[PDB]
This record gives structure tokens, sequence and C-alpha cells, in this order.
RNA sequence: AUGGAGAGUUUGAUCCUGGCUCAGGAUGAACGCUGGCGGCGUGCCUAAUACAUGCAAGUCGAGCGAACGGACGAGAAGCUU
């Protein structure tokens, strides 16, 4: 189930010699609670198509987040442009404490044991990019030991 | 490594950069208005300004002179026994 989360409504006014438009764009985050997470937007007007074309746009790319279960396996961060996020793994019995673009990809993957020091910008585009571009750069233990050519259980 | 999200703010409309502002805590707090009872702490932060009065360091006859009062036998009676 491609779990939806909206960010905002919008209005854009292109002042010309004539008249300005009433485009109502948006941007959403679409995860699945499995470690296969996307996000999407669209220059739309319809609040359904603000979801629908963007849910279609998020289903242009669901990124593969490797999840050693129970939390996010490492103490990680994010990076895009002028913004950057941060995640520290923690206990399960906490209650998730994060924000708007830093909680979004973190809650639609079912992990719930993390931190959030959302550094960088306040523009949610490159923020939720950094929430995604950091998270896509995650790696597990078993594939890297395959990639390095050691064994999996040799790493502790 | 038990924590680390914030809210706005330069346009006709964006990104950056920037300070600024509030959301949250506390105070020997104090003030406007309010005010049940206990169980509890704290109590001139200013003038180390000036002070009436009370008033706050004494000690021991088992040191020994004194001297006083003075119980203490305490006469004859001062005969008002």
């Amino acid at each position: 189930e491609f779990e939806e989360r909206v960010v905002t409504i919008n209005r854009v006014a292109k002042v010309v010699k004539g008249g300005r438009r009433f485009r109502f764009t948006a941007l959403v985050v679409v995860g699945d609670k499995n470690g296969r997470v996307g996000f999407g937007t669209g220059k739309a007007q319809e609040v359904p198509e603000a979801i629908k074309k963007a849910v279609e746009a998020a289903k242009k790319d669901l990124v593969v987040v490797p999840r050693v279960e129970g939390t996010t396996p490492h103490t990680i961060t994010g990076r895009y442009g002028s913004g950057s996020v941060f995640m520290k793994p923690a206990a399960p019995g906490t209650g998730v404490i994060a924000g708007g673009p830093v909680r979004a990809v973190l809650e639609l993957a079912g992990i719930t044991d993390i931190l959030s020091k959302s550094l960088g910008s306040n523009t949610p585009i490159n923020m939720v990019r950094a929430t995604i571009d950091g998270l896509q750069n995650l790696k597990n233990a078993e594939d890297v030991a395959k990639l390095r050519g050691k064994t999996v259980e040799e790493l502790y």
C-alpha cells in the first residue's frame, strides 16, 4: 500500500501584460512501510491530481532503502543542495519526533526508532530531497560483505 | 552517545544569504485581578545608608580577703513573756 502524505497547497501568479494564472501545485511523499520509498509533485490545479499525478510521479521512482529491521541500522544523515537531514537510531518505545519533510520519508517506511536534526534549509523541496538522497545512500551489512567479499557474520 | 523538529520575515513571483521575532523552560521575581485548608522551603537583591530603645558572654566559696544582711546558742530581760 503506497502510503500517502501531502505537504501543501499552492497558488502561482504569472504576472504578464494580461492576467495571472491560478495553478494549484503540490508535492507529496509516497512510501510503503517496507523500505521502498518514493516522493512526487506536479504543476497541477486539481487537489485530486495534486495527489494523483504526484502519486503517479512517485511511482516513477520508488527508491530502495535497505532496512536492517527495528530501526534504521546506522547513525546517518542527508544531503541535497542547501538542505540536509540527520537520523540517529534509538529505542522503539519513544513516539516518533520529527517534522514536515524530515518525518515524511521516515514515517512512510515503518521504522519508528530514529532521530531528526533537520539542518540546512527550510525549503521543503531540497529538504525532502536530502531526506531522500541521504536515505537512498543507505546500505545493509550482508550486501557490503558480499561486495567487499568477506562473509556476513564476520563484521562484528 | 535516551538528545538535536520549530512559526514567520526581503516579491508581481521564486532560490540563497541575513539578522530580527515569537512558540518552551525556569526567577529571592514583582505587579493587575483572584483566592479553601493543611504538609513543606525561602525570606532588603537597593543605602558597607544612618540609628532611639530593648538585648544579645559569660564563668566559679569547692580560691581568699573582705564587708553587708543574716538563719545560728543567743544572756539579763526591752517585763509591752
